[PDB]
């Protein structure tokens, strides 16, 4: 586990592969998704989102947010 170990990401006091950074409600907690590269959108997004006691309408926010990291195309890409 863990053969790099540059990226990694705190939330709440705990590291994670990529977890993002959500915005939405101004003033409070901000919402932190911990996304390790090998696990899917639908289930790191739910696992937050029953963490954090979120709207399962976040889900597929967070998700498509988690594949874009490894997908690349809203800050992906890498195009000439």
């Amino acid at each position: 586990a863990n053969q790099q170990t540059s990226g990694k990401v705190l939330y709440e006091g705990k590291e994670f592969d990529y977890v993002f950074s959500i915005d939405v409600n101004e003033g409070g907690p901000s919402y932190k998704l911990p996304y390790n590269t090998s696990d899917d959108p639908w289930l790191t997004a739910y696992n937050f989102l029953q963490k954090n006691d979120l709207n399962p309408m976040f889900l597929d926010q967070v998700a498509k947010f988690i594949i874009d990291n490894t997908k690349g195309q809203m800050l992906g890409l890498g195009n000439p």
